[PDB]
């Protein structure tokens, strides 16, 4: 499809970017390095940075002014990663078939790298060179991923999560921990690569954010629906799939308005169901 | 500086409590966390030299307050992740339950995570970190690469990959020093005065004083300066990073007489 080329050319432009900012300083520093490395480049689909190079485009941007929103968004989404999977948390020892971070190389060293990955999340966009915007831009893309990566954002998420084991979750209670845990960083994929443009504006800002939210569900309703506290387990799994297409005809009602420019947006939701 | 510290003390210790309120009933337990890691009547060493970076530059000292929350939000949530099972596993800090103790690992770990965030989002906010955009911009570049896999963090894993004195000293300038420096930096970029041969005058200082905490902490506690270097050669190398930092301030005016002070005063304890 035109989406699955377009995810495709996502991925390569994001990933050459990625992939230059693991060379250790120092050789003391290689196997933190290379653990850094080992979670950020290993084949994910590159979600966020697709949405960060729509949003972009969606605005009449060339897409490599959205180069470090992409990278900082799948830095951030890679720490995650690596601290979800810790011992403390869902103690995996594969994502994707691979061992993961702890388990390939040690815990304090994944826990470092990770660490090491969200300072460079905020390094990439603070660089003026990396993210050449004008500066109160830069400030706010900054300010905006700090929001959503952080405590009220996507470290909230994490925590509700931990805070419900034990407690049967109704619908409203999910779609909260839902919209901290993944919802605000891609919302802020979204916002970021708008940002990027050169020509976001209050409307359409507000406009591709209402789009975010409704994808973002969207995506955790069509993979629950898949799998088969579920959205199929709450609502039947006839009534999730249809509130996954509730979700896409609201995320293309979002666009109204936008040229042809946002297409990609619109086949992102379409195909995500 | 007893009182100074003192009162850098009060001043950051003010500004950063305001940061710990949940948006929302869901978050209270985490942000909680946060704050137990933060509000522990830590000396608030960093904050103490960015506003006393600031003040040496002639800026007024609460221009500094978003880098003095910042660099201690840092400092904070590398504690906690330092405490960890995985790395020093202690019980204990400052006498009290480490965070993960307290609460539980997996909430540590967040809530260090989030304190991280936090440093970048008042250093990015315009309305606490009122300076030019550019001198936001650079401050948290200079935090970021300070914090991080070239710095702080760094150091952390150097540590743990470990030992001669130079590479002792390779250890202590990533793992404390990087932190130490961008503390003194983003204070200098808050005063508004900032011109590269102070900044690098200030540089000087903080490469100094970072050492010199380091080594006259393992004399008191007789891989340690003493033993590589025998202990009253430690003692000779303390005063010698002493005056290192104190020459660095050199032809500064008395509004750097806090940063002499400290220098001294680190190498009197
Ligand atoms: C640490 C913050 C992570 C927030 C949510 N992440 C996407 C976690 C990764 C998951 O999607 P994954 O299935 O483990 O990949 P989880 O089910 O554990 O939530
Ligand atoms: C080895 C294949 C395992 C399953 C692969 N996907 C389900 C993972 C995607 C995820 O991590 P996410 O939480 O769905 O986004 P999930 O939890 O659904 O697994
Ligand atoms: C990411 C970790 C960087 C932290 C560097 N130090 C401040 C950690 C704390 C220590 O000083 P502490 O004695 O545990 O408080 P350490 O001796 O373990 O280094
Ligand atoms: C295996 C440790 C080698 C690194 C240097 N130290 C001895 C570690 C011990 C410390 O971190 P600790 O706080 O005493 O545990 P120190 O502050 O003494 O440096
Ligand atoms: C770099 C600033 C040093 C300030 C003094 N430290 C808190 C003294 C205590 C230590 O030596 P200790 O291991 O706690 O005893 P630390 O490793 O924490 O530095
Ligand atoms: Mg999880
Ligand atoms: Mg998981
Ligand atoms: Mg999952
Ligand atoms: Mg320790
Ligand atoms: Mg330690
Ligand atoms: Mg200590
Ligand atoms: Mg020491
Ligand atoms: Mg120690
Ligand atoms: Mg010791």
């Amino acid at each position: 499809s035109m989406i699955a080329a377009y995810q495709a050319r996502c991925q390569a432009r994001v990933d050459a970017a990625l992939d230059a900012l693991f060379v250790a300083p120092r050789e003391e520093l290689q196997r933190l390095y290379e653990a850094m490395r080992y979670s950020v480049m290993n084949g994910g689909k590159r979600v966020r940075p697709l949405l960060a190079y729509a949003a972009c485009e969606a605005l009449g941007g060339a897409p490599q002014r959205a180069d470090a929103a992409a990278c900082a968004v799948e830095l951030i989404h890679a720490y995650s990663l690596v601290h979800d999977d810790l011992p403390a948390m869902d103690d995996d020892d594969l994502r994707r078939g691979q061992p993961t971070t702890h388990r390939a190389f040690d815990e304090a060293t994944a826990i470092l790298a990770a660490d090491g990955l969200q300072a460079l999340a905020f390094e990439v966009l603070a660089d003026t060179r990396r993210n050449p915007q004008e500066h109160a831009v830069c400030l706010e893309m900054l300010t905006r991923l700090a929001r959503a990566a952080g405590s009220a954002g996507m470290v909230g998420g994490q925590a509700i999560d931990l805070g419900s084991v034990g407690v049967a979750l109704d619908q409203a209670a999910l779609e909260v921990m839902h919209r901290h845990k993944t919802g605000a960083l891609i919302e802020a994929s979204v916002r970021l690569g708008a940002l990027a443009s050169g020509r976001a504006e209050p409307a359409s800002l507000a406009a591709l954010e209402r789009y975010a939210e409704a994808i973002g569900l969207a995506f955790q309703v069509q993979d629950d629906i898949l799998d088969v506290p579920t959205y199929p387990a709450l609502l039947g799994l006839e009534a999730a799939k249809g509130y996954a297409l509730e979700l896409r005809d609201l995320a293309l009602a979002a666009l109204d308005g936008f040229p042809p420019s946002a297409d990609p947006l619109r086949q992102l939701a379409r195909y995500i169901v």
